[PDB]
């Protein structure tokens, strides 16, 4: 059915349909798919499913120009920890991959993989049945009661990674997006939000190391400018974007409650620009925004209303892709676009209507999402959210 | 004469008029005169002006309820450097200054001493003959080629501080403090911007240092957060404020082409409500806007338009002063003032119109600024701009 309380507005006398360069993509409008974990990938070997990964890309592939960024996938086995989400390390994957990126192209759009590492995201106890490791910044607080619980039954320590470990990820991310360009990507996206690997180094409460990787915010930072500085160099840094959650608080990350959050996110922000003036400006940034600081809460649950991103507008001068809660408030993107660098990801509504980009055009309404087959091994919740057309042949407006 | 092209308009409907609290003072309005050195001091013993400066403070302090922010005061000889600007060390000087506190009093208004170190920005010949040393937080670039000049002739190099040093300086910051509150004052604020030296610890520019003091954010604060705690243990948070101009270029800051200042500056922003939370929160910061990163420029000139100060407001959560270029800008000043906690500080015309809340109140024409008198040993420029009424009696508004 559609999203009964809402009002539609038409955005298509907004920039965010006017067309705009993303690295070597000519972007037709700026409504972009954020990366959307979906866990339909196949076990054993974390592989794209093989009978709907491809119908589900195209499908919201199908507005000609739309950048696309994937569900993450994993870097590596040590990086990993969920059964049913992608890997790009494999070749029984990037044969997956591969038609997937076809099709993307096929359709006209373009396709950005996110590289992941859970870090203390991960189950212990697939990592342990694996004889893998259960990695994070540091070893003195764990993520939550459900993780320590997991943790005890699986006899897998929360283990604060050595140095030469953190040059082993840092050689798999390269690796990652080598395979990643290779089999036909149009870029990466270094995840660094979100609580996961990057993200516990970057934040206080999760890096209580004291050696270079921590203690300051130069070294909080490190882990992730190393990652940057890798692949820019590997694949050019018109291929690379890097995605922050500065005020996230998903995963057990600090948020605005950490007085020092906005000087860690500047910093960072800061010497993206000095690479930026160096000759190595990054294809974009990608902020998830205040308005929702945990993903799985509902539309409007879970704003910080206490903190902005703006700043990063101060210091980075590159494109800027702003995700959270922005399908139902098409009042807040009206505004946000009136900036010339700024695209909106538009993340659950993506899931829920493959056409989104049309809808957002002209007003339409939208297909509310079901939360239930966010993460189901299913094609229903994935591939059968119809269209407008379709939606409108069973009904939907009447229901 | 009254300035020519400007259309006044009333703010008396805005909370530009409505009382706040700042540390132990019930202002009864948000125009806050900025510190304004103006030089009338007199050499030797640095003295406040003992024929006028009582008199310009009095007339500034004429509406009920305004905070006062003094000219920028030397807390020692060392700190000094300028002939005529005075300082806050000797019985001399304080006997002159607890007159002007309790002139600006008796008018029901309030006096917080700005607190200055000049560090580069000081004449190297002046110290020179006072045998003092010519300071700054490092040996390898100097302020401009007009101070290198005044250095060589003065066979007076400029000088890293060493350790010991910066602890005398914030010894001689504890009793300034002291020294301003046992003569009457309300509060101090401790100045932190304008390319001074806690200035140009703070800057990257300026500080090349690669001991504690240097090589880092944390550490590029250090100086100026040392200088903060002090003085809260020495007289009270509530009567401490802080000044910044994380855009300023005057005195050879670097403004917003050094990509990590925003960085900086919310570092300092967020230690500041660090201690905040730990119940010493300073009773307010007052930045100096990217409207003005220059204030010998004439309004409209030395405009950052790459900036914005808004980052502090995500971070610090006590009162804010902003100051610059606001006076010939209400509509600007309506829009800012909408924020609860925001006062607005109007330098160059408080200089030149002694009533300047009336006129901002009411929407009256102002009257134009001497530039040429605001740095002359001279009662003229300084305690002869008329009033709205007198302007009139004058004719003003027939010029
Ligand atoms: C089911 C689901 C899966 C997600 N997977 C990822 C992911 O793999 N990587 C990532 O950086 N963010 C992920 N996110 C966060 C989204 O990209 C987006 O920032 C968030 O959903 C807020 O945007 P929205 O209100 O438009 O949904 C996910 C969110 C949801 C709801
Ligand atoms: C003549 C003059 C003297 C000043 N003296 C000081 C000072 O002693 N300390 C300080 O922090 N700022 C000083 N400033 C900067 C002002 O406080 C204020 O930030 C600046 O003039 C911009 O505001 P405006 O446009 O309202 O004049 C001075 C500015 C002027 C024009
Ligand atoms: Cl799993
Ligand atoms: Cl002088
Ligand atoms: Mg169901
Ligand atoms: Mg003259």
């Amino acid at each position: 059915s559609f999203v009964k309380d809402f009002k539609p507005q038409a955005l298509g006398d907004t920039n965010l349909f006017k067309p705009i360069k993303i690295g070597n993509n000519e972007l037709l409008h700026r409504a972009v798919i954020p990366p959307l974990t979906r866990m339909r990938a196949l076990h054993p070997g974390n592989i794209p499913n093989r009978d709907w990964a491809v119908e589900y890309y195209t499908q919201r592939a199908q507005r000609p120009g739309t950048m696309i960024i994937t569900e993450g996938a994993f870097i590596s086995p040590q990086a990993g920890g969920y059964d049913n989400a992608p890997g790009v390390w494999s070749e029984e994957q990037m044969v997956e991959w591969t038609k997937i990126f076809n099709a993307i192209h096929e359709k006209k759009s373009f396709v950005w993989v996110q590289l992941i590492v859970l870090g203390w995201a991960a189950f212990p106890d697939n990592l342990a049945r694996d004889g893998l490791r259960y990695d994070s910044a540091s070893d003195n607080v764990f993520m939550d009661a459900e993780q320590e619980a997991k943790a005890k039954k699986a006899n897998n320590p929360q283990h604060s990674l050595t140095k030469d470990e953190i040059k082993q990820y840092i050689k798999e991310y390269v690796q990652a997006a080598k395979n990643s360009i290779a089999a036909g990507a149009d870029g990466v996206e270094i995840h660094s939000a979100n609580g996961y690997l990057l993200n516990q180094f970057l934040d206080p409460h999760s890096n209580t190391r004291t050696d270079e990787y921590g203690g300051s915010i130069e070294n909080r930072a490190r882990f992730t400018l190393e990652v940057v500085d890798a692949l820019v160099e590997a694949i050019g840094h018109e291929k690379v974007g890097l995605r922050l959650s500065p005020y996230g608080v998903f995963n057990s990350m600090s948020g605005g409650a950490e007085t020092g959050i906005v000087a860690q996110y500047a910093y960072v922000a800061g010497e993206l620009e000095k690479r930026a003036k160096a000759g190595k400006r990054l294809a974009f940034v990608h902020l998830v925004e205040p308005r929702v600081t945990n993903p799985f809460l509902t539309e409007g649950e879970g704003e910080y209303e206490g903190g902005s991103n703006d700043f990063v507008y101060s210091i980075w001068k590159g494109p800027v892709i702003r995700a959270g809660n922005f399908a139902l408030h098409p009042e807040v993107v009206r505004e946000e676009v009136k900036d010339k660098r700024t695209l909106i990801g538009y993340g659950r509504f993506f899931i829920s209507n493959p056409d989104l980009v049309d809808r957002l055009e002209k007003g339409l309404p939208l297909n509310k999402y079901d939360r239930d087959t966010f993460y189901q091994m299913s094609a229903h919740g994935y591939i059968d959210y119809p269209t407008y057309e379709e939606a409108l042949k069973l009904g939907w407006d009447k229901k």
